[PDB]
């Protein structure tokens, strides 16, 4: 169990350190993109909250395989406009509903330290 707060002002900084076994230790979702929307990191309590394998999902299109629902200007359009702009930290609520029931969450996306990574953070509400 890895002690990072959700939302925390330097996650970036503190995930950077994190191998894949280090963030399935985390209180919650973590996702890291590429530029493109490819799933270079997805851990085990994202895995739970969307009921898909971890492994299975690494390498796959998160807006155009694996989570059609966030395929919209409220998800993939502020993606979108981060990775264009270089810069992205923003929050909202989002309902997940692709293959399975709808769950409500905190969605956090922020641009990562390292090289055209960025994270998605979600949790339940
Ligand atoms: C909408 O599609 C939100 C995300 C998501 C992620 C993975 C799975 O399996 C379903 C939905």
């Amino acid at each position: 169990m890895e002690h990072v707060a959700f939302g925390s002002e330097d996650i970036e900084n503190t995930l950077a350190k994190m191998d894949d076994g280090q963030l399935d230790g985390l209180a919650f979702g973590a996702i890291q993109l590429d530029g493109d929307g490819n799933i270079l990191q997805y851990n085990a309590a994202q895995g739970d909250i969307t009921g898909r394998d971890p492994k299975q999902v690494i390498g796959k299109n998160f807006f155009k395989d694996v989570a059609p629902c966030t395929d919209s200007p409220e998800f993939y359009g502020k993606f979108k406009e981060g990775v264009a702009s270089g810069n992205l930290n923003t929050m909202f609520e989002y309902t997940f509903d692709y293959q399975m029931t709808p769950t409500k969450v905190k969605v956090h996306m922020k641009k990562a330290l390292s090289g055209d990574s960025y994270w998605v953070f979600v949790k339940r509400v």
